[PDB]
């Protein structure tokens, strides 16, 4: 889910 680069937004 919560990777770092902003393909991943809702953590």
């Amino acid at each position: 889910v919560c990777c770092g680069y902003k393909l991943c937004h809702p953590c």
